[PDB]
């Protein structure tokens, strides 16, 4: 199948239309780029921002709020006809200091006294509250899907230790989602969205804790699986379970940031695009066959796959690209070679099905057809 320009090849949202929405994550700048517009309106009917919605971007001191960068990208899926997903109201990662500060400016994390951390723990849970408050009251007739939390479990299965639970304990999750939906009302979807869902013991650890929030009616209506995932894991077999889990709750499933790196973990990569083999790109197609040929087996579960990025030349991913070379100078990416150095983050990956000359890849050809 060749290499065509993706502008001039049919629209992957086209073919999963009635399975589930197909978005993209996006930066304000590249609604100025010809060529990302051109894809955004071509591929996609689901936009979420990549950044410019996290909590630093939009309150980085209290009472000053920054909804010029988000209202580019919302303004531009209204007039585009897509969906849009928040991303996200509370996280432990960019989210601004002052949150966590007393009223006489020290950190929170460090009181001893009882009753002043109590206090403190009121303070948060109502900056919490006046934050969501106001973004979902400018948002809520134009955003359908909420990241209202991110990543509040640990990856070794306890609750994430971060500022908001060592100052409010799970009440701050609690407080996330009653206060999104009181100001959003009963049409906007609430979600906790996670990476490594599908591995355990987070996975059950999640799986208990959104349980028992809905028993207590904290008003939770799916789980965002952000997929940063590699070619051979997770499998597909534990994708499935994980879906069916929560599915079997009754929560919807969302694919939230979907990519899927050419590399291990931690990830030796290639220092450019031009030097990764021909085979890494079909081995890449393999698999995105078997997930999406997966997804659809799941269609009912699932209401929206959106990919973190728009095409291979703007990835989050090349900041965790990492190049070792060995004493000679030659690259090193077979994970148990010699190597003498490593120069993080200066790599390349490429995780979607656009090629960074905006051209269709072997894993595009493998989801659009039917087979
Ligand atoms: O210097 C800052 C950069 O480090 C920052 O990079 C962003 C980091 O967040 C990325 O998105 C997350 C990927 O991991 C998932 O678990 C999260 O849910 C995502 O939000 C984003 O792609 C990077 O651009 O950018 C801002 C700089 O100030
Ligand atoms: O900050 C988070 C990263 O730590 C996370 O990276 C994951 C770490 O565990 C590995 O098993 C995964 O391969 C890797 O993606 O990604 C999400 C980000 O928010
Ligand atoms: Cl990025
Ligand atoms: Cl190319
Ligand atoms: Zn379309
Ligand atoms: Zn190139
Ligand atoms: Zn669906
Ligand atoms: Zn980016
Ligand atoms: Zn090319
Ligand atoms: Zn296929």
């Amino acid at each position: 199948k060749p290499h065509i320009s993706a502008l001039n090849a049919p629209q992957l949202d086209q073919r999963y239309k009635n399975e589930f929405t197909i978005g993209a994550a996006v930066e304000p700048y590249q609604l100025q780029n010809e060529k990302d517009v051109q894809m955004l309106k071509r591929h996609f009917n689901s936009i979420v921002a990549e950044n410019v919605m996290k909590p630093i971007s939009i309150q980085p001191e209290e009472g000053k709020f920054n909804f010029e960068q988000a209202d580019r990208i919302v303004k531009f899926a209204k007039a585009n006809g897509m969906d849009i997903r928040f991303h996200t109201l509370v996280w432990h990662s960019q989210v601004p200091q002052w949150f966590f500060l007393d009223k006489e400016g020290k950190p929170m994390v460090n009181e001893t006294d009882p009753v002043k951390r109590e206090q403190n723990k009121q303070l948060l849970l109502k900056r919490l509250e006046t934050h969501i408050k106001t973004i979902v009251e400018r948002y809520k007739d134009d955003i359908k899907y909420w990241d209202v939390v991110n990543e509040v479990v640990g990856d070794d299965g306890k609750l994430r230790n971060s500022p908001w639970y060592q100052i409010a304990g799970i009440d701050y999750i609690k407080v996330a989602f009653q206060a999104a939906r009181k100001y959003g009302g009963d049409n906007i979807k609430l979600y906790m969205n996670d990476y490594n869902t599908e591995v355990e013991p987070k996975r059950t650890a999640l799986y208990n804790l959104v349980k028992q929030l809905k028993e207590e009616g904290v008003p939770i209506d799916g789980i965002g699986h952000q997929s940063h995932i590699q070619i051979g894991w997770p499998s597909e077999a534990e994708i499935e379970k994980t879906i069916n889990m929560f599915a079997a709750l009754g929560l919807d499933n969302q694919i939230t940031e979907l990519d899927v790196s050419m590399y291990g973990w931690p990830p030796r990569a290639y220092p450019t695009y031009d030097a990764i083999p021909k085979q890494k790109f079909l081995d890449q197609a393999a698999r995105y066959d078997r997930l999406f040929k997966l997804y659809e087996k799941l269609s009912d579960k699932i209401s929206n796959v959106t990919f973190w990025g728009i095409a291979d030349n703007h990835t989050w991913l090349d900041s965790r690209a990492d190049v070792y070379y060995d004493a000679n100078g030659n690259v090193v990416v077979d994970p148990n070679a010699p190597y003498a150095k490593v120069e993080k983050g200066k790599g390349k990956d490429a995780p979607f099905v656009f090629g960074p000359d905006y051209k269709v890849k072997p894993a595009y050809w493998a989801i659009i057809d039917h087979k």
